[PDB]
């Protein structure tokens, strides 16, 4: 289930908690060279997201076409998630809803990819 | 703490049984499971109408959410209906844990305070 894996890599992402490090992150952590640190603020900006916002990527009108746009989505949801800080009020369901929509199509595309 | 992030985690590891994503986080949550029969699951599952494509749908069961105590069932139905649909890529977790969070996140304080 890319569900579960991307659900569970985005939360370490956002908590860094090393006791829920998993060796299935390893790949999905290589698509952080998609995005670049100090575009963060912006693309955060861009997507409007306040305090109890997760990545709200519907909002960048960038369109998904194929596997590599999926990997920046994914990138940009693991930076973010990142950078907006361990925090009990982020609607993470909101977040992975506006994602899988976004970005289920492409799973098959996915899978093959890692492995 | 998240309760949001530590329920999400704990479903999700009551569907696979993954214990490479077991965490001493969830032995406080295991517990709950005694508020729910396993023989009253395949009626609860019945009664909700789920297809493949579902999570727990709690808000067609028509019990009560007034105190900590049913978030405890609520998390626990969580957790053995996960544990019985099967781990199944086409199930829609974010649809179930909306639906969760909506009836249980104003006792996320009451439950915070029952776990510490």
């Amino acid at each position: 289930s890319m569900r579960t894996l991307l659900i569970r890599y985005i939360l370490w992402r956002n908590d860094g908690d090393p006791s829920y490090y998993n060796d299935d992150f390893k790949k999905l952590i290589l698509f952080d060279e998609l995005v670049d640190d100090d575009d963060v603020c912006t693309l955060i900006k861009n997507m409007r997201m306040t305090l109890s916002d997760g990545p709200l990527l519907d909002r960048l009108n960038q369109p998904v076409n194929n596997v590599e746009d999926v990997k920046r989505m994914i990138a940009i949801s693991a930076k973010v998630a990142r950078d907006i800080g361990r925090r009990p009020e982020i609607r993470w369901e909101d977040s992975f809803t506006i994602l899988f929509r976004m970005i289920e199509k492409y799973f098959d595309d996915l899978m093959t990819d890692l492995y």
